[PDB]
């Protein structure tokens, strides 16, 4: 097989998809192939599709999904609402299973933040990086409580030794303000910063989002991740 | 001794200020002596004084604490920008046990969320939580996301074996919404939801704040804390 990379967050909101855009982006610059996949999707209703999103900014058309549910809530509480039911634990490792292959970069994009149940019952993404053995990579933010709530994903990636490809500051405000820098220097120190998103990426449009992702990551980090 | 709580938040602004005076104001009137401490107080600038907030709201006299930083950031960045270290680990912990009397509710609050630094090098409120023995109550929002954020904390609690006494939510909100009545009801299959607090109690007088604080909490859980 290739690589999978869970793609975390310190909790809903965070840039998750956008990371896994830029990501994804700056690996298929290096020739990388990259699949994204998008195991539980809630609040389809709203319109809310990360799958799409991801194709939509960085042009990755291997989008692999599976649960998609209507109301934007907690997976468990979108399927309670919907009348249906959540997967199980094997279908989300299968559907990442076969995606998986040599030479290619796999993103997974959870629901919300690492503990976030994804499969019946009480199954969450750090359970999935366990079974197919993943790194996951954590996105950030820059914003006050930022540090308490990394640290407490970074213990929690631990406590099954899942392995931290690092973080990425999702949303990098320009100009950061006193509290934005010290947290970027703080998070530093608590794991490898692998790129401070710009904040509102998403309005820039595909070779604008490219350069960005090329620029934001180490071009050695990247291609050293599929080999 | 008696029984020393730390008031913890899956985060900050969560309300861990005004759980601590609703609390604190509960026991008073089950005629339990009541204590707070808050070692570390950034924000002094703008006027931040979680100490003073309980002392106006639950009339809560025995208020301690240890340093103010002016900075509105998490102590050590606002230490590290007014040149004066983070009180040390053995000023925190004493402070919190001579606080400790039998009869005594010792209600501890920290800064942010639990992984915080509170004193140097890097010890947290859990560490203190620990070397007091104390329990944790957890304070939490009812916002999308407070599930990812109460699992991580709890989990980081029971780690260093500092048990949980509970959550709280910080703030209830009116009308709830989709999202608040549903993660109340996820809340409590995940702990004990021990109150919830209407969002904009702050802004009550003592008077009012007692009333509800009163109401907030079940009487029987609230005694047998002593
Ligand atoms: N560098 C960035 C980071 C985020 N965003 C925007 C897009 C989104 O409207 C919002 C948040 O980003 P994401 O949706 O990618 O974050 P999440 O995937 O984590 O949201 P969720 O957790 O619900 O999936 O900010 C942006 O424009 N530029
Ligand atoms: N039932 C509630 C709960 C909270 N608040 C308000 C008061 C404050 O303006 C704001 C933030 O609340 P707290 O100060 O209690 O929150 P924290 O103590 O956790 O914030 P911090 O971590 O900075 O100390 O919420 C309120 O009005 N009514
Ligand atoms: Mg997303
Ligand atoms: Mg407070």
């Amino acid at each position: 097989g290739g690589t999978i990379l869970v793609v975390t967050g310190t909790g809903t909101g965070v840039g998750k998809t956008v990371v896994c855009a830029a990501l994804a982006s700056a690996a298929r610059q290096a020739g990388i192939d990259v699949a994204v996949c998008k195991p539980v999707q809630t609040g389809t209703a709203r319109g809310d599709d990360d799958l799409a999103e991801v194709g939509r900014l960085a042009g990755v058309t291997q989008l692999a999904g599976l649960a998609r549910y209507p109301q934007p809530m907690a997976p468990a509480a979108a399927a309670e609402h919907a009348g249906m039911a959540l997967p199980a634990r094997d279908q989300i490792v299968r559907l990442i299973a076969d995606l998986d292959r040599p030479g290619r970069l796999t993103l997974v994009e959870g629901a919300g933040g690492l503990l976030v149940e994804l499969a019946e019952p009480g199954v969450t993404l750090r359970d999935v990086a366990v079974d197919v053995a993943a790194a996951a990579l954590v996105v950030v933010t820059a914003d006050l409580g930022t540090l308490n709530h990394t640290k407490l994903t970074l213990e929690a990636l631990a406590a099954q030794q899942v392995s931290c490809a690092g973080l990425v500051i999702g949303s990098w405000p320009d100009p950061p303000g006193l509290v934005a820098a010290s947290n970027r220097s703080a998070l530093a120190r608590i794991a490898m910063v692998r790129a401070a998103l710009p904040a509102g990426a998403a309005s820039l449009d595909a070779g604008d989002f490219a350069a960005m992702s090329a620029a934001a990551f180490d071009r050695n980090w990247v291609a050293g991740l599929v080999g």
